[PDB]
């Protein structure tokens, strides 16, 4: 399927273990889709001062579209050092990897896949 129901649990930027996805824009979109395709992915809300406290190259879910069974259809965009690798709408957050940390939320997404 081109598209994937998801609901993501949604992190404390504090409470992050693994607070990126890896070390090039090529790896850390790779990791995010495997991890989005494992069930081992999280989204934490993008604020004043979370994105200093998580690592680059960051990933992040943005609104491809204007939401089928109430998910928002979403694609990935990467950004390092203030480039982004994508072009799509609205951030609904940025994505690590997920190891057993307490959501506040779930976030449900139609991820293009």
């Amino acid at each position: 399927k081109t598209h994937v129901q998801l609901s993501l649990p949604v992190l404390q930027v504090r409470d992050v273990l693994v607070r990126g996805f890896g070390d090039s824009v090529e790896e850390v979109l790779s990791e995010a889709r495997q991890h989005l395709k494992d069930g081992t992915c999280g989204l934490v809300e993008v604020e004043k001062g979370v994105l200093p406290q998580l690592e680059q190259p960051y990933v992040f879910i943005k609104r491809s579209d204007a939401a089928p069974h109430g998910h928002v259809m979403v694609e990935l965009v990467a950004e390092l050092e203030g480039i982004q690798y994508g072009r799509s709408g609205e951030t609904l957050g940025v994505l690590v990897p997920h190891v057993g940390e307490i959501p506040v939320a779930y976030r449900k997404v139609l991820l293009r896949k």
